[PDB]
């Protein structure tokens, strides 16, 4: 179950800034532990003004790309917060499609993101053109998973696709189907 791998339960989104929130973690996502993460994101903490500011950076990216009559806007706007937090793009974005069971899902993402070292902003495409940005680490053996709407999970590197899958199984029970999961590998 999803709530098996949760190590701090925090719906720290609704003020809809999740890009921002979600770089903001990459960021500090080694400081203090999962719960003291949380709080600098919540909405007293220091974190839910800085990711605000962040997302300001991915809006302002976005509104420009589409200004602009950019191929991929979305790609574009995303690039440019990770950039803004420090960050450069290892790889060219990656869009791995629904196509099957939410386990294949899970099992390409987790091959992708659970790997040491590698860090991701990642974005959840739901079937209703609406977006969603998460982010994830992975330290050694610890895999963790940052989601602005639910809080900070962690797995092993070996359970990431059960972590990865649930997390899918999440959105499309509450009727968000997950088109695809775009990948923005980056690193410092």
């Amino acid at each position: 179950s999803l709530s098996d791998f949760s190590v701090a339960s925090r719906d720290v989104n609704h003020n809809n800034i999740c890009a921002g929130l979600s770089t903001e973690w990459l960021v500090m996502s080694s400081d203090g532990d999962a719960e003291s993460r949380m709080d600098h994101l919540d909405y007293n903490g220091e974190g839910q003004s800085r990711g605000s500011e962040r997302h300001q950076v991915y809006n302002d990216a976005l509104r420009a790309a589409l200004s602009n009559d950019d191929e991929a806007p979305f790609f574009t706007a995303s690039t440019a917060v990770i950039e803004d937090a420090g960050f450069s793009l290892r790889r060219e974005p990656k869009t791995v499609h629904a196509s099957g069971g939410s386990a294949q899902l899970g099992q390409t993402v987790a091959h992708d993101v659970a790997q040491s070292g590698r860090k991701h902003l990642l974005s959840l495409r739901f079937a209703n053109v609406q977006g969603h940005a998460i982010a994830c680490s992975c330290e050694g053996s610890q895999f963790k998973l940052f989601d602005p709407n639910l809080g900070e999970f962690q797995s092993s590197r070996s359970a990431a696709p059960q972590l990865i899958k649930g997390l899918i199984d999440h959105y499309n029970s509450l009727n968000y189907d997950v088109a695809c999961v775009n990948e923005f590998r980056v690193s410092v």
